[PDB]
């Protein structure tokens, strides 16, 4: 009982901020949508203007252009009632579809609005859902920019712009308040038959907002001059309406039927459903009228009628009343006044107005994966960034030498190319130049072959930009901790390289001195990018780009529109420039691009050029849910980019600034950032006066506008500086040496000090002091606001007259699970492809170990994890275990020691190790057995729970309270007992074939062969589970406890036949034969105590059993039949691996061996484990180099297994009693990954949340030797001459 | 994000329940087969005479999946399992993977 009203107001309303807030909408396909088209049917309708209208309207891109001069009041009426009703369309459009609204209905809502809001209200009056809605609201929008022109064409042919306009639309319209409009329209009469005026041009009452107020409506000229003649006390206000409305007297049908000439005819129109209230009409309700006919009566109020605006609550609450209601609940949208509808409204009504509920939160979550914005538009996170930047070979040695304030220019070292005869003072020969100086790198010759699979003699033909591209990109990869085919993002199909270069100077001049085999490939800049797709197997794209001295932004760019459009999942962004032809800067300084003195002098009042820097810098990025998923350090991110040309220029070269201020506003306008959120500008100064000025004051307009009154709108200070003046100029990676600036302060908080300025300021530069933007000459404090972001502006500009600027922010906040990682022991791995390499990173880690010794207690599980899963593992290989740091550090001090002493490391064998699964039998079984696996592991607890559901669907006992309560053992039934071993064994088996084991063969030792054979995959889980508890339902059912025993002699068979009184068979019998001088007989209790007996008088050892039924003895003779029956209910298979059996004592490799009749024999008959393991010896299956693994409660199995096999064969058990269990798992891994193994390191983190983080670990220890091409006999200098 | 979790549960105690041919080489096994001509309660006469007759796993039997139509049904197995079993259903017995 409680009504809704849709209220749309008119051009009185500002809607630049409703503009703002739509345009900035990002988590709606519909909003989206409707904003993408309806500039398009904008654009289309102002084409279709007169002449004259057509010179009054700007050129607009987007929205994003019309919201400037809709606020600085030089926008034209047709523009400004459009841009009005596209505010209103949108913004009920996003509350409606976005804000989850139920749309108005017939029964419980009603719409209106007021001369321009009346199109608005038959858009929705017609529709039913925002899909119906959106075609419907292009319609409308270019109705009402046909309506603004009509009105516009009129007003322009009754009066003329004044001479004092200036661009402003003089408002034809003022609000009158004092006096009641019966009052006023008898002022304005007399006025009219004073002033003798013609019938056109006369004042009128265009609106009667109240009983004391109105609005009224004239020309310019005559509005002011009939406004002059009102008197106190009665107040004139002047209202932002540029046009005549609602006037009969200048507007006839012909001028509506123009407006809604725009509609095709059809008889498919909707009609209008959701009642209008039309307040200014005769009649107030509106309903059933089709969508142009409603259209056209719209119009007709807009231009003919008087706004009866003192009427439209009395009619919105006469429609309350007619249907019962009791109370009205106002939706405005871009409505003016509207805080005063509600209680206007229920002023009328008997009462009942009620507050409204809350939001209900955010009204369900969303699915995972579907709570991001669509990739279009997006944050770039950057996840890590490498380079070699002058006297450095790291980012740290670039912070080192930025935030001391270092001039690391210097003239040509000996190795690129002479001095005394390639510069002069005066230049007077040929391709002499006439400066000297730059920013080298001293180690570009130095790679590492064989690393990357190059030999001795194409490394010397490989451009160091090719070379220093491939070491950068390893580095920056292994930093962001990305494997290949790792996660979905980093498959090696979606990643792409792109790059940015502007010389091969290696061609030119070092290589083309002896053309060869890797002339071109060495030399080519597509090669570039071709070498980092090619090692790392990325088959994405790869692309090489060239423009000028922006070609690293550039590139940038490109990677971003990509990572935009679903190309790649991945970027590697990188950027280099390497000088070693003459002739280039020879050739920039006879440009006179190149300061004769020293490095570049940004914001000095003597500068005079710049200075080129070598530098190398590559990057890697991805979309902020792709790295936040796949858990990856995320240093920055890229809010975004833009470029565009110095066309205006004067020249080719010299840049031109108004283009720079509208790259910068666009790139803030697609951000969404005002000028205070902006902190930093690495401004691009190169050095040039007329440079550095331009820029700065594009820079300071852009970020730090000047109030009309002199002051400075900044709130808080802007900081602007030039990494070039450190460095100098690379031409290349200028943009990508910025970006590293950028992210080394954002990493260390620091603002570093400015070395340009040498002598004063730039007396050319605006006031910056005034402006409050300051050049930082000593290093300044930069903190991350609490709860905030810092935000950084960059620019990069080019000799040929493009333009690249980008906005960051700071990466979102860390939110590291915090939690503790229960286990005790931790690996620590790490590999190499040299053994020099290994002796590199065992010292960096000892030294990175020394510098982290006392953090806290979960760097050691993180160094772990970012050693195991987030690393690649090379030939060469090294490991340690412990359960602190400390005992890691000596365990790798101590393989250093070895490893310097002379012991050599030698590549693990190609193919790896193989693998033998002993499984053992029921004598071992202790209380609480996996109890430690089955809470620490998901997957083990997933199949235990499997295991029993099916266990209880065939009628047999639980097992999971045998892994939770761990006091169930003590009563635990020989089938509970059994069941529970053979489901253990199971899911042990298959955790570890999880963590990558795959058995070479299998072997069982009498209960051991059922989960062999599920190894083997004779048979399934729930055949397997079948099988035993029918077994043990058998011997529970038919045998008794207590008549028969077992005992076990450590004697060879013969010496135990001698000894023995009666012959094998009847007075015993051989159970089990394990070994040469180990066996296991069985017998009722007076032969086991008569045989016990005549032993020990023989001085030899025995020992008793504790089984209660008897195995591989007579007693299982009256069961036989029965199991054989249901040993044909299994589905027996052939098996992928041989199963070495013992009851046979063979090896089978074949089904037909696994009939019934083997799961009698095996019941009934004895353990030939020497011979199965002999003849498995035979056939080669096993050997010395083979590794056992045991399966089950206790390494029993795998000590008859080293007996039989030899003496130095390695074995290993799964668990223990005495033992920890992560102690003997971490002991078996290491083993494994030493021998050569390919662990699945990232399921073994997968159910430890607290070690999933990447650290900055040391880098790999480049064998780093020089491959260089020297420049010599100074033949640059003769490039025409003769041998003369 | 259901029908995904749904399916994975029915393969995970699919797969438990039986091993992949070695002869599949890529391709994924019927669980169902339509069989048309028998009522439903014939067809379930039938299986329960099949289950007696035969030794199997309580959790290994053939079941009436789906009723359809009065003549038409679908059983679901293991694949060797439904296969042993289809192959005792004679004419004008119809049978559809």
């Amino acid at each position: 009982a409680q009504m809704r009203v849709v209220a749309f107001g008119d051009q009185t309303y500002d809607c630049s901020e409703a503009v703002s807030q739509l345009l900035r909408v990002r988590d709606d396909a519909i909003v989206v949508d409707f904003l993408e088209r309806a500039p398009a049917v904008l654009k289309a309708e102002l084409a279709r203007l007169s002449s004259e209208q057509q010179e009054e309207t700007p050129r607009f891109a987007t929205l994003a252009e019309l919201v400037p001069r809709y606020r600085a009041g030089t926008l034209n009426p047709a523009v400004s009632q459009a841009l009005t009703c596209i505010a209103q369309l949108g913004l009920f459009i996003r509350q409606h579809s976005s804000g989850q609204e139920a749309y108005p209905t017939a029964h419980d809502s009603c719409i209106t609005g007021v001369c321009t809001g009346a199109l608005t209200a038959v858009a929705v009056g017609s529709a039913s859902s925002v899909t119906a809605l959106v075609p419907l609201a292009l319609h409308t929008v270019a109705v009402a920019v046909r309506l603004g022109a009509r009105a516009w064409e009129i007003g322009s042919c009754l009066a003329d712009a004044r001479r004092g306009a200036n661009g402003r639309y003089a408002s034809w319209t003022s609000a009158v308040g004092g006096i009641s409009p019966q009052d006023l329209q008898d002022r304005i009469s007399a006025y009219t038959a004073e002033q003798a005026l013609a019938s056109v041009s006369v004042p009128y009452l265009s609106a009667a907002v109240g009983p004391g107020q109105s609005s009224v409506s004239a020309a310019p000229v005559i509005l002011d001059a009939f406004l002059s003649t009102l008197l106190r006390p009665l107040t004139t206000t002047r209202l932002p309406i540029t046009a005549p409305y609602h006037a009969p007297h200048l507007f006839t049908a012909k001028d509506v039927q123009h407006v809604t000439d725009c509609l095709p005819p059809s008889e498919a129109w909707p009609t209008v459903r959701i009642p209008i209230i039309s307040f200014s009409r005769d009649e107030a309700v509106s309903r059933g009228a089709s969508f142009p006919a409603a259209m056209s009566e719209a119009v007709r109020d807009c231009l003919i009628r008087p706004i009866a605006l003192d009427r439209m609550a009395v009619s919105i609450a006469n429609h309350a009343r007619d249907l019962g209601k009791d109370s009205v609940l106002p939706s405005p949208i871009a409505l003016s006044f509207s805080d005063k509808l509600g209680p206007q409204v229920n002023s009328h009504l008997p009462g009942a107005k009620a507050p409204t509920p809350e939001l209900t939160s955010k009204s369900i979550p969303s699915a995972i994966g579907a709570e991001q914005q669509p990739m279009a538009k997006s944050p770039i996170a950057i996840l890590a960034a490498s380079g070699r930047f002058p006297q450095s070979s790291s980012m740290d040695q670039f912070w080192d030498v930025l935030i001391n304030g270092v001039d690391t220019h210097e003239l040509v070292p000996p190795t690129r190319w002479n001095a005394a005869t390639h510069v002069s003072e005066d230049p007077k020969a040929k391709n002499v130049s006439g400066t000297g100086f730059g920013c080298w790198l001293h180690e570009a010759g130095e790679f590492d072959a064989a690393y990357f699979n190059m030999s001795p003699r194409e490394a010397p033909q490989v451009d160091p930009a090719q070379r220093l591209a491939l070491l950068t990109a390893t580095e920056a990869l292994e930093q962001a901790g990305v494997v290949p085919n790792r996660t979905s993002s980093t498959q090696k199909n979606r990643v792409g390289v792109w790059y940015g270069a502007t010389s091969n100077d290696w061609m030119e001049t070092n290589s083309a001195q002896n053309v060869d085999t890797y002339f071109i490939p060495g030399g080519n800049r597509a090669f570039i990018p071709g070498r980092v797709n090619y090692f790392h197997k990325f088959s994405g794209p790869s692309y090489t780009i060239d423009t000028a001295c922006s070609s690293s932004l550039a590139a940038l760019h490109m990677a971003c529109n990509a990572l935009w459009r679903g190309e790649v999942d991945t970027a590697i962004v990188g950027g280099t420039n390497v000088l070693t032809n003459p002739d280039m800067t020879a050739g920039l300084d006879a440009g006179h691009f190149l300061s004769r003195s020293g490095n570049c002098k940004t914001f000095d009042d003597e500068a005079d050029g710049y200075c080129r820097g070598e530098a190398v810098v590559t990057l890697i990025l991805k979309r902020l849910p792709d790295a936040q998923a796949d858990k990856d350090p995320i240093q920055a991110s890229i809010l975004g980019i833009a470029t565009n040309h110095s066309a205006e220029a004067a020249s080719i070269t010299r840049p031109h600034a108004g283009a720079q201020q509208d790259l910068f506003q666009q790139v803030l306008t697609e951000t969404g950032l005002t000028a205070n959120d902006i902190s930093v500008c690495e401004m691009h100064g190169t050095g040039t006066q007329a440079g550095d000025s331009g820029e700065t004051t594009s820079v300071v307009e852009t970020l730090a506008p000047l109030n009309r009154s002199g002051s400075a709108v900044r709130t808080t200070p802007l900081y602007i500086g030039a990494v070039k003046s450190n460095v100098g100029h690379a031409e290349s990676a200028a943009g990508v040496s910025s970006l590293a600036k950028i992210l080394l302060m954002l990493k260390h908080s620091k603002i570093p000090p400015h070395v340009g300025i040498k002598t004063k300021l730039n007396h050319r530069l605006p006031d910056l002091a005034a402006r409050n933007t300051h050049i930082a000459r000593s290093e300044v404090p930069w903190p991350r606001p609490k709860n905030g972001k810092r935000r950084v502006l960059l620019n990069n500009f080019s000799a040929a007259g493009g333009n690249t600027c980008l906005v960051l922010e700071d990466a979102p906040e860390p939110e590291d699970s915090q939690e503790v990682d229960p286990r005790e022991h931790h690996i620590v791995a790490l590999s190499a492809k040299t053994p020099d390499s290994m002796v590199n990173n065992l010292t960096n880690m000892i030294t990175w170990i020394d510098k982290h010794s006392g953090d806290s207690l979960a760097t050691l599980p993180q160094l772990s994890y970012t050693t195991t899963a987030r690393r690649v593992h090379h030939r060469h290989r090294a490991v340690a275990t412990g359960t602190d740091l400390l005992q890691i550090r000596s365990s790798l001090q101590e393989q250093l020691d070895r490893r310097v002493s002379g012991e050599r490391s030698i590549p693990h064998p190609p193919n790896g190790p193989s693998f033998v699964l002993a499984f053992t039998g029921q004598g071992s079984a202790f209380a609480g057995m996996g109890v430690d696996l089955y809470k620490r592991f998901a997957s083990f607890r997933s199949d235990i729970a499997r295991y029993d559901q099916i266990c209880e669907g065939m009628s047999l006992p639980s097992i999971k309270a045998m892994f939770e309560d761990e006091k169930v053992f003590s009563t635990a039934s020989p089938t509970l007992q059994q069941l529970t071993h053979v489901c253990f064994q199971m899911a042990l088996y298959r955790l570890w074939k999880s963590l990558g084991v795959q058995a070479k063969a299998v072997v069982g030792h009498s209960l051991g062969e059922y989960a062999a054979l599920y190894a083997a995959g004779v048979l399934s889980q729930s055949d397997t589970l079948y099988l035993v508890g029918r077994r043990a339902q058998l011997m529970e059912k038919h045998l008794s406890q207590g008549t028969h025993a077992m005992l076990a002699v450590r004697a060879k068979e013969e010496a135990i036949v001698a000894a023995i009184d009666g012959p094998p068979g009847e007075a015993y019998e051989f159970s089990c034969r394990n070994g040469e001088q180990r066996n296991v007989l069985g017998g009722t209790v007076a032969q086991i105590q008569a045989a016990k007996a005549a032993l020990e008088a023989k001085k030899i050892r025995c020992q008793y059993l504790d089984t209660p039924m008897a195995f591989h003895t007579g007693q299982v003779d009256p069961i036989l039949p029965e199991l054989l029956q249901v040993a044909a209910a299994c589905s027996i298979q052939d098996p992928q691996i041989p199963v070495i059996s013992p009851a046979y004592g063979k090896v089978i490799r074949s089904a037909k061996d696994f009939q019934p009749e083997y799961f009698t024999h095996h019941c009934r008959s004895s353990v030939n484990m020497v011979d199965a393991l002999q003849s498995a010896v035979e056939e080669g299956l096993l050997d010395k180099n083979v590794i056992g693994l045991e399966i089950g409660p206790g390494p029993v199995v795998t000590q008859f297994v080293k007996e039989a096999v030899g003496t130095t064969m390695q074995t290993f058990a799964s668990i223990n009693k005495d033992k920890d269990t992560w102690q003997l798992m971490t002991q078996a891994l290491a083993k494994f990954y030493l021998a050569g193994a390919s662990v699945e390191w990232s399921r073994y983190h997968e159910d430890f949340p607290g070690a999933q983080k990447v650290l900055e670990l040391p880098a790999y220890g480049w064998a780093l030797k020089n491959y260089w091409l020297q420049y010599v006999n100074d033949w640059s200098l003769r490039k025409g001459d003769p041998a003369v």
